[PDB]
């Protein structure tokens, strides 16, 4: 569970979204 909130945060930031530790990776929250 390599999973980095402050890295997923920033990565959906490129969206405009929100991201959450999915339980063993990051994904981006739909809008």
């Amino acid at each position: 569970a390599f999973c980095n909130l402050r890295r997923c945060e920033l990565s959906c930031r490129s969206l405009g979204l929100l991201g959450k530790c999915i339980g063993e990776k990051c994904k981006c929250v739909p809008y």
